[PDB]
């Protein structure tokens, strides 16, 4: 659960899986999380290596 | 429940109770919320207005 904080700026999802804490709505790369996603959780995913 | 985007950069509580989004800390100012308080919810104080 990377913190998403005012120094970090920006985070892309190059090839993968990610999910936010609340919603942890699905997301398939290539895209930009943006900020709406507030905090930035995760999964093991198993067909693409994220 | 305003979300802290990089753009917002900080924000302070002058004279107020707040609270985070999961773990709601009781917060009494004055005092800096802080990056860690990642997502800020809010309620109705009564004795001092926020």
């Amino acid at each position: 659960q990377f913190n998403i904080d005012a120094t970090l700026e920006d985070v892309i999802l190059i090839n993968g899986t990610a999910y936010n804490a609340h919603t942890r709505e699905e997301i398939r790369s290539p895209c930009l999380i943006s900020r709406t996603v507030h905090k930035l959780t995760f999964q093991y995913t198993a067909t693409e290596e994220p």
